[PDB]
Order: C-alpha cells, then sequence, then structure tokens
C-alpha cells in the first residue's frame, strides 16, 4: 500500500511532525504502512507525515532484536547517536536535493500504535530512512525544503 500522505494538492502548507503522546486511527497506517514503506521503500523517499496535523509512530519488524513486527517512535527522545542525511530532496513537491537529515541511531521514551508509552533505540538504514521522510520536514537543513 505505502503511506500515501498528500502534498500540494494537502494542507501540509509547511508540516513538521508533532510528537507521539496518543494515538487516533490514522496511526496504524502509519505503522502498518511504514512496514509496507520501510520494507518495500528504502530507495525513493517518502517524507513520513504531512497531511494536516500529526503523529509518528515509526516500524521495525525482527529488525534491531528478535522482535516481531513492531514499532519505533520519533517522540519525546532521549538519545541520538550521529548524523548523516540522506541525498535526496524529498516532500511538498519532492524536487531539488540536500541532506536535510542528521542521524545515526536515536533512542526514544516513545508510544506505540496501541496507546503504550515505549522506551527503545531506532538504528539502521530505515530508521534513518523513515525519519529521513521526517527529518527531510522536521530535521529540516535545506532550505525551503520545497514546502
Ligand atoms: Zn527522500
Amino acid at each position: 500500500s505505502v503511506l500515501q500522505v498528500l502534498h500540494i494538492p494537502d494542507e501540509r502548507l509547511r508540516k513538521v511532525a508533532k510528537p507521539v503522546e496518543e494515538v487516533n486511527a490514522e496511526i496504524q497506517r502509519i505503522v502498518d504502512d511504514m512496514f509496507e514503506t520501510m520494507y518495500a521503500e528504502e530507495g525513493i523517499g517518502l517524507a513520513a507525515t504531512q497531511v494536516d496535523i500529526h503523529q509518528r509512530i515509526i516500524v521495525i519488524d525482527v529488525s534491531e532484536n528478535r522482535d516481531e513486527r513492531l514499532v519505533l517512535i520519533n517522540p519525546e527522545l532521549l538519545e541520538k547517536s550521529g548524523e548523516t542525511g540522506i541525498e535526496e530532496g524529498c516532500l511538498s513537491i519532492p524536487e531539488q536535493r540536500a541532506l536535510v537529515p542528521r542521524a545515526e541511531k536515536v533512542k526514544i521514551r516513545a508510544l506505540d500504535r496501541d496507546g503504550k508509552p515505549f522506551e527503545l533505540e531506532a538504528d539502521g538504514l530505515l530508521a534513518i530512512c523513515i525519519q529521513h521522510e521526517m527529518d527531510h520536514l522536521v530535521g529540516k537543513l535545506f532550505m525551503d525544503y520545497l514546502s
């Protein structure tokens, strides 16, 4: 399915991520669909959030530990190791290029898509790629980040 957030005929009108405290309905698709993406993407670059107001449950499936198709967040964070940026130039008109993001490994004090607060580290090319997504937007280095 992939997370089909919208832009330009949308209302983002410059969207950032609006941290994770609670859950709604769409949230499932952020997890469930970031699985469909985090796994079927790692190529073009989406921008993890942007239709109207936001939240951010991230994902992982048997990725760091001997877990299941679990989740990671962008929450109320605790640790933030290294920085990198991806060579994209994404969202709200994904033209131009840049390395907006700046993350390597990042640990959270978050919440999943149940409404249950979870503290975990998010690592790997995807943690950096889905945050990429929203590090294109909330990690903002770029310029206009074509928003
Ligand atoms: Zn990108």
